[PDB]
C-alpha cells in the first residue's frame, strides 16, 4: 500500500504545516501537525477541557463505530519549546492520504496548554518519531507509520514541505519526479528515539564550505534551524546589524537586509537554504526588528534540522531495519 496527503503552512511565515488525516467510522478530519521529533498520535476530542478548545476540530470518539476505549491507558507528553497536553486513549482506524492503518492509538487530550489553545488551526499532532518515544503507560503504542510500515510497498515515508507554499508526505514510496538529481542517504542513530544524523558541515552564502561534524535531528515539528552557537554567529556577522537579543529571545536582524543563503552537509552532497526561508518577519506587528529563522540550540541540548532546513530538501525517511535518511536538493 501507499499513501500521499498534501501538507499546508498554517500561516504566511510557515509557522508549521497541517495535514488532514481521517479518523474513525465515519471518518472524522482532523488537521494535524505531522511530527518528525514526537512520537504520539493525540487529538483536541469531546473529552479536552472546554475552556482549552477556541476554534479547534474536535475527534468525538462517542461517534464513530469503530472506536474502542484502551482501558487503562493514560499518556501526557512536554515538547521543547514549553508545550504539553495529556489524556486517554482510544483505539481507532486512522487514514492518511489513502492509506488506513486499523487499531491505531489515538490519544485523546483531556488537557492541553495555552500555546495549543491559542492555535485554531491545529487539531492535533501525529508523531513520526520512533515509537520508543512514544508516552502511553502502561502499554506504550506504535506510531501510524510502525504500525503501517508492514503494508507499505517499502518502509519510508518521505516529507517534502513548501516554501510558502503547500507540500506533501507520501507514505510506502519515493516519488522520483519530486527533487532533481540524486538522493544522498546518511546514517541515523536511534539511540535518544530521534531520526538523527550527523551533516557534515556547513557555508555562510557564497563562503567556503567548513567541513564539520553537525549531529542533530530532522524535525518536522520544529519551526526553525537551531544549530551550535559557533555557526550561528558566523552566519549572523554576514547580516548588516544582525544581533542576538534576550528580550526577544534570539538573533534578530533589520527588516530591510537581504539575508545570505546558508548550505548544510549531507555526505559529500549539499542542500542550500535560500535567504528568503530564514526570514521569519517583524517580532511585532509594524517593527523594523525582524525574527532570524537560524537560531542557537546553546540550552536545547541537541542541534534540529527543523523547517527551514527540510523545506529546502526532499526528505527520506527510510525506516527499514537498519534506518537512514535521504536528502535531495528540488
Amino acid at each position: 500500500s501507499t499513501g500521499s496527503a498534501t501538507t499546508t503552512p498554517i500561516d504566511s511565515l510557515d509557522d508549521a504545516y497541517i495535514t488532514p488525516v481521517q479518523i474513525g467510522t465515519p471518518a472524522q478530519t482532523l488537521n494535524l501537525d505531522f511530527d518528525t521529533g514526537s512520537s504520539d498520535l493525540w487529538v483536541f476530542s469531546s473529552e479536552t477541557t472546554a475552556s482549552e478548545v477556541d476554534g479547534q476540530t474536535i475527534y468525538t470518539p462517542s461517534k464513530s463505530t469503530t472506536a474502542k476505549l484502551l482501558s487503562g491507558a493514560t499518556w501526557s507528553i512536554s515538547y521543547g519549546d514549553g508545550s504539553s497536553s495529556s489524556g486517554d486513549v482510544y483505539t481507532d482506524t486512522v487514514s492518511v492520504g489513502g492509506l488506513t492503518v486499523t487499531g491505531q492509538a489515538v490519544e485523546s487530550a483531556k488537557k492541553v496548554s495555552s500555546s495549543f489553545t491559542e492555535d485554531s488551526t491545529i487539531d492535533g499532532l501525529l508523531g513520526l518519531a520512533f515509537s520508543t518515544l512514544n508516552t502511553v503507560s502502561p502499554t506504550q503504542q506504535k506510531t501510524f507509520f510502525d504500525n503501517a510500515k508492514a503494508s507499505l510497498d517499502s518502509p519510508v515515508f518521505t516529507a517534502d514541505l513548501g516554501y510558502h507554499a503547500p507540500g506533501t508526505y507520501n507514505f510506502g514510496f519515493i516519488d522520483t519526479t519530486a527533487y532533481t538529481g540524486s538522493i544522498t542517504y546518511t546514517a541515523v542513530s536511534t539511540k535518544q528515539g530521534f531520526w538523527e544524523w550527523t551533516s557534515t558541515g556547513y557555508a555562510v552564502g557564497s563562503g567556503t564550505f567548513k567541513s564539520t561534524s553537525i549531529d542533530g535531528i530532522a524535525d518536522t515539528g520544529t519551526t526553525l534551524l537551531y544549530l551550535p552557537a559557533t555557526v550561528v554567529s558566523a552566519y549572523w556577522a554576514q547580516v548588516s546589524g544582525a544581533k542576538s537579543s534576550s528580550s526577544v529571545g534570539g538573533y534578530v536582524f533589520p527588516c530591510s537586509a537581504t539575508l545570505p543563503s546558508f548550505t548544510f552537509g549531507v555526505g559529500s552532497a549539499r542542500i542550500v537554504i535560500p535567504g528568503d526561508y530564514i526570514d521569519f518577519g517583524p517580532i511585532s506587528t509594524g517593527s523594523s526588528s525582524c525574527f532570524g529563522g537560524i537560531q542557537s540550540s546553546a540550552g536545547i541540548g541537541i542541534n534540529i534540522f527543523g523547517d527551514v532546513a527540510l523545506k529546502a530538501a526532499f526528505v527520506v525517511f527510510n525506516g527499514a531495519t537498519t534506518p537512514t535518511l535521504g536528502f535531495a536538493s528540488k
